[PDB]
């Protein structure tokens, strides 16, 4: 077992501290530090360091739930890369959470007894749990373009709130367009209304408005 | 396929966050991270991370348009480094945008089937699209030297606004000179007017004014 | 003897300066720089640099006390990895604190005469002393959720103050739950009260409240 | 040809942005990045990135003037390390500024045709031009010690303004001394006046005043 | 001769700029960059870059004085590692300050003619001069604990001012104790007075007060 660098962990913790849990740069950094299959000890200490107390509790809950789903799929298929062929290799949650015999508190023994399939399953479970908690911790129909706000800031805020919401993926573009048309105070409303071409994409609307906007 | 370092990507994202999209240092950094030919997956994720939502939409649009121009030039010349000699090697936009069969979401297969000419064409297209969006996202005839502003700040602001505008390249120096002469409040106006030598370059005017300026 | 990098020491000192003595990231960084067995000279200079004057005095006291406990255990067992089999290898506190003959002020001679068991015992003692001083230097029953404060901030503050207190480890979760129920101003109080399910964990309570909270 | 690292260039640009053009640390950093003989392309892009628009215009002017002086010295001596023995190796300004045939815009061809003497001459010329522009871009007889200002701040400000001025090098110390004596509000004036020893150096005056100053 | 990295020098200069000249971290960093024996050119340029103008003048003075003491000890002992056995190897101050023949302005020739004993003597002299100037550039009996100030801040400030003063080393602990007892506003005064145990060390007093302090 080789531990992760505390320098990388400190940089990731400061990234989470400044950018937040949900920024795409933060998720990219987590994916980076989630590259090699980690032992339960590694992921547990990593989340202990980078996350606050309450997000850490939420993450422990979510990780347990995802690992339980994994173990249900494992008992539903004896060909799991964590399982074996005989019944003596069936993987219990004590072995996944690092609670089994010969593993509690000892990362060396952990790395000894664990399977690579076990490691990758634990890692994917932890990543999904992190995503859930990030989506949970920190309203698009209440967003208006302020009287003094520029249009690119309004578009950024609106696209952020619409994509980070509970809508299906196939309903984001029409909603963003129809919110550009009805929000975005009446000067830009009339600018979009009197478009000789038909704008059928948020990017095209943004380009058109940026071209023909009233410089002020 | 080898991914780009998330450390470099984080540094580039913070550079774009503090300096903006159009600064020459930002374009130099992008050229740096645009050195090796990138796969559509790499450039797409890079622009997803460094750009906000609305600039990312604009960039997707511009990248598509530039790739379409490339494919028109490719059907206009069967000797494209992305094309082949026979008709079976003609490159479709699904293969350029990474949408073709065996490539959607898989960077390894992407790197397998793609040509080096394909990669360099995609990369140049993405760079040109980034330039377009940067020029589009964030008035030189309205610039005056404030009563309390120094002259080097006024010259910096004016040269910035004139070079980052829609003028032809051969019309920037005369405009900068004639704006130095008519803006730049009447003390410096008279200082430039009573120049025993003829100043025929913005640098020479700046040097002269910095020499003979009223220390205050 | 090889000294620790002043770059790492400067980074650790700034970490202690911004995050404090008790943050889990700071303790992780200290554990990182406490990886190889250090000589008394190294640990002494390290604590001189990273700690202020008063915490350094406290740490000297605590380190002495812990080393005295170690020496009592050593005279209680002749099989200490710092001791030897005969009486001529018994380790005095002058040899542990670096005060013995041939060691005062000289790290090379120190590294010469010291045992690896001596080094690891000194290191563990210094780590425990650092923990004591950190817990000592900088009230959970006085924590209320402010009228304008969000719930995740209140939960973070409360869990921090409860886990960094004098309670036994087996009494933190019930106290955190019962403080969520009685603090956390009456809207969230009624939200937790009318829970159709029984919430038996701080993480579950946090998840439930974050789901059903009044968006405002 | 190998390009300079954009990381070093970004760090140097931020150094120039925070410290300014004239700080000794900035000149040291420029000397550092001016260590290996650079091609006209390298120096031109470097100054384009680190300098603003108006300082870049000034620097282009100054670089041209210094290169013209170099070419005059070259036509005044056929043994220039840039020249050759016959008349066919005489170096024109198009070859120095990178404007000659086979060099315009191409750094590889540039590195091919250029001589090492050419490179070092271009580099020294660019360094001298940078020094000129830095001295030009951003009054010692108007400096007074404020009623609330400390003496080391006043001495720093005065020595800075005197050494960064148009005085000869052999006239700075007497001026600094006589400005310490006549500025530096009458308490320190009388403290310097009643000096039982004769102080004949700014450092000695500073030491004496720091010793006998009125602690307040 | 190999120059020191301008990156390390820039980091050290910023350390001196933020932390000051007298902080233990700054002295540790200087000791770090003072590890290999430096040539007079190196130390001179280093102090030119990291120190301001007035501290640099003070440091030149102090370095000269310390080198003169070294040369007096050298003429008092013909076995100096800088000296030789015959009279022709006697080391003059022109050779120490780098002013001798073949050394003025040339670091290569400097490194050629200088002895390793010369280098280490110059280096130790420069370090002692830096210590003197740092102690000189930027009152413990005037320190009171403010009505709103915490006790650890007061203890830090007091220990700093007492240890960075003109007292002998054997008089700091009693003074710190008696200042804890008479300063440190009457609540803590009575808390220390009514100590059932006798506190005979600043660390013990700090620990006792931190234990029994009035939480508020």
């Amino acid at each position: 077992w080789t531990p992760l660098e505390p320098k990388l962990i400190t940089r990731l913790a400061d990234t989470v501290r400044t950018k937040g849990l949900r920024s795409p740069i933060t998720m990219a950094e987590v994916e980076a530090l989630m590259s090699s299959p980690l032992l339960p000890h590694d992921v547990t200490n990593l989340m202990r360091v980078i996350l606050g107390p309450a997000p850490y509790a939420l993450w422990m809950d979510a990780w347990g739930v995802q690992l339980q789903t994994v173990i249900a799929a494992a008992t539903r298929d004896p060909r799991h890369p964590a399982n074996g062929q005989g019944r003596g290799e069936r993987t219990n949650l004590n072995r996944l959470k690092g609670l089994a015999d010969g593993m509690v508190g000892n990362p060396q023994g952990q790395a000894a007894l664990l399977r690579p399939g076990e490691l990758v399953a634990i890692t994917a479970s932890a990543l999904q749990a992190f995503r859930e908690v990030a989506r949970l911790a920190e309203p698009w129909a209440d967003i208006m373009q302020g009287p003094s706000e520029s249009f690119v800031d309004f578009a950024n805020r609106l696209i952020k709130a619409v994509e980070g919401s509970d809508l299906p993926p196939s309903a984001r573009a029409p909603v963003i367009i129809d919110c550009f048309r009805q929000k975005s105070q009446p000067d830009i409303q009339q600018l979009i209304r009197t478009a000789p071409s038909t704008l059928t994409t948020p990017g095209e609307i943004i380009k058109y408005v940026l071209d023909r906007q009233k410089t002020a």
